[PDB]
């Protein structure tokens, strides 16, 4: 196998928390500087970010410095989710983590991304 996503806590020079989702066989990645919705009609900053290769989505440890995205990586979430909806300007999935679960959708627009919860 079921597909996976995670949620990363980052302390970087910005803290913030990286949604990843195994999709088109990457991790499609979205930087969300003030976390994810964990209520209804809280609608979240996303921030699309590079794709990451499958095999980050278990990392912990120390990004060094000097090196783009610098800083600990903890996993603040993580589970399966069933996606129930997607086209190039909306993505909307069950969530199957211990904090983040029920319907989420990210939605695109002209400027940018945002997260929100069911
Ligand atoms: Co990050």
């Amino acid at each position: 196998s079921m597909p996976r996503f995670v949620v990363q806590e980052h302390h970087a020079r910005r803290l913030h928390w990286d949604l990843r989702l195994e999709m088109d066989n990457v991790l499609k990645s979205w930087a969300l500087p003030k976390g994810v919705p964990e209520k209804r009609g809280v609608k979240r900053l996303a921030i699309e970010t590079e794709d990451h290769d499958l095999s980050y989505i278990d990392f912990e440890g120390r990004i060094p410095e000097g090196m783009y995205g610098a800083g600990e990586v903890k996993i603040w979430d993580s589970g399966e989710y069933e996606l129930l909806e997607r086209t190039e300007n909306k993505i909307k999935f069950l969530a199957k983590g211990r904090k983040m679960n029920g319907e989420y959708v990210l939605i695109k627009t002209k400027v940018g991304w945002l997260l929100m919860k069911a």
